[PDB]
């Protein structure tokens, strides 16, 4: 079932979400399944549970081909609960971000180029991966949602913030 | 003639506009007349020339009744060239701003509560006024456009930034 994606301005995206405590549950599986479906219909690369108004530390992401990027490399389809993130270097990198809670817009955002993230698959088994570049950016972006942060508050260069159909920054 | 209002992301809003040097001209009068017409059709409270892609230090503003505010007090219909602004106190005040170059959105922005602004009416006669509150905010906002600045880059509290139909901040 496709959920409504709530848009920026909705208090519910400002919350710090509590942990997922029903790993392996049929309820949790139904929720993630809805998440992938919603992300897919909206052509997202990632989706955080608070974006469909569920106050949980849960995100889905990944894709083979993005209509949106387009030529970002493939990121594996992942559902990850109780995400915690550590950078593996100080190196930052600028890239375009957008949000389905913010349709039409985009901006350039510095993120860590190299991270390890840790958490749980919905069946309860542990996930830990090192990631870089676009992969790492997506997971940093979705994580911010879990902690009530959106991308505008990370913009350093405001010249790069605008509507997707109007921007012409490199 | 109603002009297209260009939207955020358009490089042309990032420019520092040169002075108006054709005061009293029929050309300048036609341009301001278009500006008021455009502002009116879009229900704006102010409009800066760069927002219709004319690279000049010129702004129009004012209204009796705003659909948008609504209950802001009346600000007189003013066309002002070569605006220069000075604050008359250090007192800052938070209020909602929006932009027709940014439709759907709004945020709370600190501005000086008290300013003097100076410049020229289109016939060339000098204008200098002291203004406060909403009046002052409008003129500070339009001025930023002349210097290639938009409101996101003035946001301090990102919780207050969102879509007009979704926000519920006080």
């Amino acid at each position: 079932m496709i959920r409504d994606i709530i848009r920026m301005g909705d208090k519910r995206l400002l919350r710090v979400a509590p942990q997922v405590t029903n790993l392996g549950s049929a309820e949790l599986h139904a929720l993630v399944s809805d998440m992938f479906e919603t992300m897919g219909a909206a052509h997202g690369v990632g989706l955080a549970a608070p974006q469909i108004a569920v106050d949980l530390q849960l995100m889905v992401f990944g894709f083979e081909a993005s209509e949106r990027y387009p030529e970002a490399p493939a990121v594996p389809l992942t559902a990850l609960a109780n995400a915690q993130i550590e950078p593996l270097s100080d190196e930052m990198e600028n890239g375009w971000e957008g949000c389905l809670s913010i349709p039409g817009l985009r901006a350039v955002i510095p993120r860590y180029r190299y991270i390890r993230y840790r958490g749980f698959a919905p069946d309860g088994s542990p996930i830990e991966r090192e990631a870089e570049g676009f992969h790492a950016r997506v997971v940093q972006h979705e994580y911010d949602h879990l902690v009530g942060r959106l991308y505008p508050s990370r913009i350093e260069n405001f010249d790069t913030f605008g509507f997707d159909d109007v921007l012409s920054y490199d």
